[PDB]
């Protein structure tokens, strides 16, 4: 259905090309594959969704004795090619199309891949990197093994403000005439649906993350259908919490060493970013309350989630419930140092010059 | 599909009505040419929000149907119930090639134009839509102009190789990748570029290719051939082709006349520019000349291709472009 | 060889070296401010060229200076010594230092041998193969010469060179189509090296040095030349090749002089000398620069490079071709 | 010997682009072969020293049914590249070797060559497009058909002058310590040897050009060896002559039509600008005077010519002799405008601006 979009969007080398150029990410992967070349060497890999075929090249480099690389875009048709000019046509074989309805010849010892989207689970790749493992033997291996996902409260008054200036356009009697008013709620509950594709300074956080792990050596295909993560965060500041931050880690466990890969907000920046998901009700917060609440991720036929989102405030009973729609996020990163809140400085700033 | 769904969200008809040259030149047109709608029955291909059928009703229509497949009808309808316009706006939801109508009208407005004029092919259903046409019925716009001219800018040219040269790397982390360095310059060299620029960068005066709405058929746009002599005026490096486009309202009380051109103030439209993987060299008072051709594909856009020579020389230069994957440089 | 010495047979080639000041200079002072170390002494002047050198040895109190002069210029040489006095003390012998005979073995020989790179023309050889007339305790100047490498970041210079190899992707330059060659433009361009100086900010690590030894070595040493470099980056982009300069050291008795080349100096006829990567390559702050620069000695009195560096941390190798014959001069 | 030098030179692909982005040189050659087509039209074609092999494309282009292109320097191994990827194998044959010494299948029925250099001269290979006459049938074309080289006294003060700033480096008594004097003589002698190459303003021309002209289908290999220029000027202005300045054309007589390639300094730039013969000793004459003498040019074994020109102001006797040596040339151009000579204002230049 929506699939034709999806490959269609992979199949482009400038695609391919950004994703290669995240060094964070294509580092990190090159680190934990070769670090561990005891899980590879002579050994049977298979790379879900190889894209140019870079992992499978990186399982080369640490003696993979054979590599099935399966790709359901026309990145195949490409991917062939690098392998061929590489001189590595005896080791990796190209498998044009889809994880599920190609046939493997063998059970392999492990399985590499990167399907991590927004908030990790956006795109519902994982759900192919588990079913991928049919083809895995008993003690097989899975990079990355497993995968941490973030949450915690932020405020941001600016990033909150924004939403009703661009639907205030609604709220005029007379645009060019005509009487706009009657879609200005429509076009507010529009903006709010839209989770928030950007970076911030760790200071707008207001309580320590939460995290929901899932791991992928454990997990099956319908866990991920289903994604339910309770949270109870105490609140280090005392302010008014305009929604939740959202980040993810990975870790890929082998013998010799175990690598992480991270989104957070402390750390070097990402093609993933993080992602914020703003309440139209914003929630006030004394500091030591407990705010309470359930994050719901609902699989969509749209090869995405619709996020449920349920805080409230203990001591005070304050209660907010926001829907939003992952497959259609608001990309902000503008490349501007994040500013800092206001109220951030303890000391003045006059006597620090 | 997915065109559907992207102008059913708000935003973007907010983000169109927000461009005030299109939506005032829209208005001032239909306005100061109140003759053609008094007492009229119109149709609105595609109206979105409904701003072009409120624009309508402000001229005198007496009766305006406006036809809208997305989602958008709903808000629509909803504009309509609040300006108390009910008797006159009839928001039609659904394909304007579907729809029935009631009776054959007097006008058809619409905004089909996209980049280039033809992206979106929105203009064959403002075609089509004259099978509901009174025998001497208008259309507003009436006509459209496509402009390309020649134009030289070497930072663009080095822009695009410097991407391209990615795949040109014997050992990115480890890796060969020479062996793709002909498909990667030919993908992205196949991106039309949507910016402005300054109108210093053109080396000859434009050249026209004219759409007349009246006379069309929904099927010239199947396939539409421009082609052009330029005339060279200035000597250097001709990197590729830029394009814009005017549209004409051709009322009974004046001529209203809308333009995307580099002169003039920005429209979301912009301009759109195609590269030569390889510019062509030429003197002034040589001739440029060759054909663009444009043949409609089945994902709502158009496989272009662009066959340009200095006559004087013969140096040759053939172009394939996606006006599906553009490249926004805003 | 024939081209090399009616090259250096024109009087304004001379002048373009003597007018540098820095070079000219900073040899007197090192041979005036070690006067001791020539004081009454046998000297041999190695390609004196207009006789510069031997007149600061004259100069510094020398008994006697043997000139030796392959080109035309040595006869312009006895002129300047016959008009300056010095018929007793400086002796111009014409021919090359491989094939002259001296009347007696020197106590120091003195020469201006280094070329772009330090190494090229190769003229260092004909500086370690007069040695044979050299006394058990005698003395070199130049004594040392320092080869100093460092990872540089330069995208205009890139494009720059990379537009010229592009005239050659064209599909019908006048209807003829050129882009057959295209891979062979692009490899000889980028065998090219860049003469011109740069600011300092465009160096991603601190430079390496290999160390040439007058005193010790021997004319076969410098057959074949191998560099090797290992790089702490200190800034993270783009590393599109490397930066070469070279100082030498004159070490006598009472101080050593220094002679620099580099390009927080001021300039010299020999400003800096920079090999491109033909791919550049990534790099962060902290990875590390690994690799060998290779000199192979060739019939044409110059040299073959080969540069092969390395990022440790990704494993993106570069192997680069460089030809001293054929050098792009930037310098304007 | 310097023929080894000489080809190594025209073995880089940067110098036979420099040589084919003369637009007005390659251009010029396109059309002389195009609009001639009845000369080229399923005929016999031998291009001398083809380099890249364009002139061979362009006869290809014309229709030519089979062409001959002779190459010397590597150019030959990338010349052939071209052809096998221009599908032109059948027509083209690039034979490596010197003209003087390679043997071609068959006699042809029109020579194509760019053979000339500085002052038309220099380098010495009109000798070689004349010797290739051996190949040339009884009434045979030769493109170009005729060159002429055209000389005319100049006046240039600042030229002249920095030619003794330059030596009078060798006339101080001290560098460094150095008494130079006794150069200065051998300094000034070498600096005026140096043909400068460089463009100028007419106006600096002080009397009518003359002509020397070589018919190429008539002409000898022998008769390059040593060429004597007669000139007699008749002076327009009164001035001191500083030395001649040196140009040349050639003509593509064709059956259809006849095309001119010049450089003459009043015709757009080429890459062999305009080269100016020096007088050591500069001759006064006042306009109406008559400036009498020969240009001698004398072929040596280093591919160039030792030139000596003789030169009198026949009213007052007053002669001089100069010696040049064209392999050494000096090039001066800049790109900056030629300013003009004062006092070249004969209307107020304040009273029309
Ligand atoms: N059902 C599927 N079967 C096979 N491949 C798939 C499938 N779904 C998605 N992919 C493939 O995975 C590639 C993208 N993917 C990262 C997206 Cl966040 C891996 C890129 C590359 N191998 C890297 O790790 O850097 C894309 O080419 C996509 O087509
Ligand atoms: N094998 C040789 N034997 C004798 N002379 C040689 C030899 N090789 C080179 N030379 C001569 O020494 C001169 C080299 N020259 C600059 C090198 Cl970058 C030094 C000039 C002179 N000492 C100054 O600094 O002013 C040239 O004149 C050359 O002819
Ligand atoms: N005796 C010879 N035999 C064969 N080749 C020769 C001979 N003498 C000179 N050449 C060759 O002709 C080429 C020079 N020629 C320009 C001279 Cl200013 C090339 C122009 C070329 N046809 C263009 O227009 O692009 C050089 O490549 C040279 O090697
Ligand atoms: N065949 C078709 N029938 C009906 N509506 C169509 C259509 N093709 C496109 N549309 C709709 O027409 C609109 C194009 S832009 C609408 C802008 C509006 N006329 C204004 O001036 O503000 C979109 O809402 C699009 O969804």
């Amino acid at each position: 259905s929506s699939a034709v979009q999806y490959f269609q969007f992979y199949g482009y080398l400038s695609q391919q090309q950004n994703m290669m150029q995240d060094y964070v990410r294509t580092g990190t992967y090159q680190r934990a594959i070769l670090q561990n070349h005891t899980d590879f060497k002579d050994k049977i890999v298979l790379d879900v969704g190889c894209g140019s075929g870079i992992l499978s090249f990186f399982a080369a480099q640490a003696g993979a004795r054979k590599i099935y690389a399966v790709e359901a875009s026309t990145m195949a048709q490409h991917a062939e090619v690098l392998v061929k000019s590489n001189n590595l046509t005896d080791r990796i074989v190209v498998i044009p199309g889809k994880v599920e309805e190609v046939s493997l010849p063998e059970q392999v010892d492990i399985i590499i891949s990167e399907p991590m989207g927004y908030m990790l689970f956006n795109e519902r790749m994982l759900e192919s990197y588990l079913h991928a493992k049919k083809y895995l033997k008993p003690s097989g291996n899975m990079f990355p093994t497993i995968g941490d996902v973030h949450l915690a409260p932020f405020t941001d008054e600016q990033l909150y403000m924004e939403q009703f200036t661009k639907a205030n356009f609604w709220y005029q009697p007379s645009f060019h005439g005509v009487d706009l008013s009657a879609l200005r709620g429509a076009a507010v509950d529009e903006y709010f649906r839209q989770p928030v594709v950007d970076t911030f300074d760790i200071r707008i956080l207001m309580a320590k993350s939460v995290k929901y792990t899932v791991n992928f050596l454990e997990a099956k295909e319908g866990d991920l259908h289903r994604i339910e993560i309770p949270f109870k965060f105490h609140m280090l500041h005392s302010g008014l919490v305009h929604g939740l931050a959202f980040w993810f880690d990975v870790a890929f466990i082998g013998s010799i060493m175990t690598v992480w890969l991270s989104t957070a907000p402390t750390e070097p920046l990402t093609h993933w970013y993080q992602v914020r998901c703003l309440f139209q009700s914003p929630l006030f917060a004394k500091a030591g309350d407990t705010l309470s609440g359930t994050c719901l991720l609902i699989a969509n036929k749209r090869q995405s989630y619709d996020i449920s989102i349920v805080a409230q405030v203990d001591q005070t009973g304050s209660k907010s419930s926001n829907l939003l729609d992952l497959k259609n996020p608001f990309f902000r990163y503008t490349g501007t140092t994040p500013s800092p809140p206001p109220g951030s400085h303890y000391t003045s700033p006059s006597e620090n010059m």
